[PDB]
């Protein structure tokens, strides 16, 4: 978060990996696939 506009109602779509925000549920579900890259899991399991 951050110190300044706190406490204000954000859009209701808030992305989790980068923090992003829409005002469109689907513009939000198309952007989360931006994110179809980087993975938290290093190895590649068997
Ligand atoms: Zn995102």
């Amino acid at each position: 978060g951050s110190s300044g506009s706190s406490g204000t109602g954000e859009k209701p779509y808030e992305c989790s990996i980068c923090g992003k925000s829409f005002t469109k549920k689907s513009q939000l579900h198309v952007h989360q696939q931006i994110h179809t890259g980087e993975k938290p899991s290093g190895p590649s399991s068997g």
